[PDB]
């Protein structure tokens, strides 16, 4: 099946199984005192690494804490940090994958202070926590703090911590050592015209620029020798008005392979003070590949590997097959589903976990200090746990899934894959459950993948899947199962409103389902995600749509990454919005509102839209007490409303506890 991305390939004098290779993944695993590898970590990587990938690549490396730049960010400074560098390289190798060590320096967006830093050493004195760059300056935006020009000192003694980082991993059995210099770390604020203002030999010219990533790849090649793989991440477009250029970023390359024989480049989208979009579900798989084009028509030597939306197997095996790229790289399909290459080589990628891209796992749980997870993945940061570790349980008891939701189907998913008699009840025509409907949203394409996934091991577990079956009091009693997994999941709310009885009020399922004939001017009252996600759906079909919110704001409740993304579209739809706005009353026209001090203000409106919030479809389970089977449970948005990764996250952690 998927031939070329299962060729081999030699990465310098290191022979690698296969095309795929897992990206570096900074996902604070590591101990946030002092940098070291821990178990989480180590059992994270080694998962990868058993799951295929040819290639597996370590997080990126602090060089120096005023580079730290993430609470639990893996540590390159002293030797206390080779114990767990030599653990996690065996790890990986000893699953027939090369490890790679990252080197990355934050740079312009280290945190030190932030993670209790109060004086350092660097360059022979005494410096503050801030942040170091090639130029002092501030950042447009507020999560970066403003950076201290390095002394000359500092950039030699930089290119020594880089060539010593590299030294601590080839001396701990890795196979290989990559440099990081993309999205906005130390390197890449070198070679930016925009973050480096230097007059020195290190900045000006663009030749200047570079100059400290060419010593740092020099004084590499000269410590690891001619033949250690010798790899790095370079930016192909940073997305920055006044940053570098496509072809700057290309020339920079070709500097790099006239001063050292380079054995892969990884090409990057954007930084992450870009105010595009790189890597959000706005981008689609092979939107990026025509970078990579450039630079294989440029000449470049040394092969090339890319990711950044390259969720979709398909794409890269074409990728692949007509030399754009030579490598299918990848950091959150890695995360999803670590056993991607296996599943490919295999020839079944029906069984692939595929990345929605929520962003909300994976880059806004790091960027808050919080310990990585993944939303369709509930593994990720627990393959050391063995509370989730999946055991057979000879005892094979009879289990009743209530809801072919997100929650219900994870839940069968593994009872089954246990060895229990699953069955599920789904009253409608279809499963997925609200994953059915927001499929429909624009940004949410990727669901269906998630409907496939799930519609696959249903077929391939022999569960009994009911349709158009309503659960009720006696279906489950003339089932007699001997446990009871309940998952009816959430509802529309209807808050207290003057009004809320008209005609003109439907709810968010209605109009994902059809079930409405709207107009051209609709009004959602709530700003929540759900709210604003079904908006995006009603205004892609060319209709005018407002947002009314009682809040400060809205998108309240979205990840940090999203809210950029739906400021893009509801603008590139021409959406319009209100916060702090008081609902008094919605009659035949639309509805009546007040700002603060009055200023009472109607809002002319074809469809009224109440979606202020969700409601737990807990009806079923208070019907049926805890009495009505052995072994009664409820997970998933009727226990409690939450959000999709939470509603994964209780299925699973369900059917791994299915003993009797
Ligand atoms: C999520 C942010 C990183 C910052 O978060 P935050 O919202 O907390 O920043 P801040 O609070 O300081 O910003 C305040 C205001 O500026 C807005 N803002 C923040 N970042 C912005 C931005 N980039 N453009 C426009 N507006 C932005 C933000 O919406 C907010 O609006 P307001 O308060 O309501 O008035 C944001 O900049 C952002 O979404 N960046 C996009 C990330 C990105 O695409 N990076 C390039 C591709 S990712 C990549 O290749 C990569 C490589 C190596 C990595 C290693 C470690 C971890 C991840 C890595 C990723
Ligand atoms: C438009 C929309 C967009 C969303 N976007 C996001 C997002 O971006 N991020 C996020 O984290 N969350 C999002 N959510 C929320 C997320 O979809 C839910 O949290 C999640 O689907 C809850 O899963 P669940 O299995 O607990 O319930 P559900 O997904 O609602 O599953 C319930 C299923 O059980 C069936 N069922 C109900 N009662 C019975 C019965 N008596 N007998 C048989 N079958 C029954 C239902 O028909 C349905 O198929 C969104 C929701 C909507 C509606
Ligand atoms: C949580 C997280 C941590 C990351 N850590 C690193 C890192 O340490 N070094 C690096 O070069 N890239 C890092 N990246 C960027 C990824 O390696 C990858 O290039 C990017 O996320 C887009 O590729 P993808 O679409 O396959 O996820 C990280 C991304 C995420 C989401
Ligand atoms: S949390 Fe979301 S974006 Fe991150 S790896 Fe999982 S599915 Fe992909």
């Amino acid at each position: 099946m998927y031939e070329n991305l299962c060729k081999p390939i030699k990465i310098g004098n290191h022979l690698v199984k296969n095309r795929m290779k897992y990206a570096a993944t900074v996902d604070n695993f590591c101990d946030t005192k002092n940098g070291n590898v821990i178990d989480r970590e180590i059992e994270y990587l080694r998962e990868r690494a058993k799951g295929g990938f040819g290639i597996v690549v370590s997080q990126g490396g602090y060089t120096h804490i005023l580079g730290k730049g993430y609470v639990g960010q893996m540590g390159l400074v002293e030797e206390s940090h080779l114990p767990g560098l030599k653990k996690l390289a065996d790890a990986i190798n000893a699953e027939g994958a090369m490890s790679i060590g990252q080197i990355m320096h934050t740079g312009r967006y280290g945190h030190a202070h932030e993670y209790g830093i109060h004086e350092a050493i660097a360059g022979g004195k005494t410096v503050g926590p801030e942040p170091v760059g090639p130029t002092a300056m501030s950042s447009p935006i507020k999560r970066y703090s403003p950076c201290r020009e390095m002394t000359p000192e500092e950039i030699e003694e930089q290119i020594q911590a880089h060539i010593v980082a590299a030294r601590m991993f080839k001396q701990t059995g890795w196979k290989g050592v990559e440099v990081c210099a993309i999205v906005g770390y130390l390197i890449a604020d070198f070679l930016s015209r925009w973050t480096n203002k230097r007059t020195d030999k290190w900045g000006g010219s663009l030749e200047n620029r570079a100059r400290f990533l060419i010593e740092i790849l020099k004084g590499i090649r000269k410590e690891v020798g001619d033949d250690y793989p010798l790899v790095m991440r370079l930016n192909s477009t940073d997305l920055i008005e006044g940053g570098n250029t496509d072809e700057e970023y290309i020339e920079i390359a070709k500097m790099c392979e006239a001063a050292v024989r380079i054995d892969l480049f990884s090409i990057t989208v954007g930084w992450h003070e870009s105010p595009g979009a790189a890597i959000t579900a706005e981008k689609r798989p092979g939107d990026w590949l025509h970078l990579a084009d450039n630079w294989k028509k440029a000449g470049i030597k040394a092969p090339i590997c890319m990711a950044y939306r390259m969720n979709q197997p398909d794409v890269a095996e074409k990728a692949v097959a007509e030399g754009r790229i030579d490598i299918w790289e990848m950091c959150r399909p890695g995360i999803a589903d670590p056993y991607l290459p296996k599943k490919v080589c295999e020839g079944r990628p029906e069984d692939i976990v595929t990345c929605t891209a929520c962003n909300q796992g994976c880059f806004y749980y790091v960027f808050i200090d919080a310990i990585m997870g993944c939303m369709v993945n509930p593994r990720v940061g627990n393959e050391w746990d063995p509370a989730y570790a999946i055991n057979p349980a000879a005892k094979k008891k009879k289990v009743l899934v209530v809801g072919a939701g997100p929650s219900g189907m994870e839940c069968a998913r593994l009872a089954a894959v246990r060895g229990h008699d699953v069955t599920i009840m789904e009253k409608s025509d279809s499963i997925g459950g609200e994953v059915k409907l927001g499929v429909k949203s624009p940004l949410l394409y990727d669901w269906a993948e998630t409907i496939r996934y799930y519609k696959a091991q249903i077929d391939k577990l022999g569960i009994k899947l009911k349709l158009n079956t309503e659960a009720t009091a006696d279906s489950i009693k003339a089932e007699a199962p001997d446990v009871l997994v309940i998952a009816t999941g959430g509802k529309p709310s209807r808050p207290k409103i003057e009004g809320i009885d008209n005609k003109i009020v439907t709810n968010v399922f209605d109009i994902l389902e059809g079930k409405v004939k709207l107009g051209d001017k609709v009004v959602f009252i709530g700003g929540n995600e759900i709210s604003i996600q079904t908006a995006e759906y009603v205004a892609e079909q060319g209709k005018e749509v407002t947002v009314l919110e009682k809040g400060k704001h809205i998108c309240f409740d979205v990840n940090i990454f999203n809210i950029l993304q739906h400021r893009r579209l509801m603008a590139k739809l021409n959406m319009k919005s209100m916060t702090n706005v008081t609902i008094n009353e919605i009659n035949d026209d639309g509805v009546e509102i007040s700002t603060a001090g009055g200023k009472d203000v109607t809002i002319e409106a074809d469809n009224v839209v109440v979606a202020e919030g969700m409601d737990a479809d807990d009806a079923l389970a208070k019907a049926v007490g805890t009495k009505i089977a052995p072994e009664v449970y409820s997970i998933g948005d009727c226990a409690g409303v939450r959000k999709l990764y939470e509603a994964i996250h209780d299925g699973y952690k369900m059917g791994v506890k299915i003993r009797g």
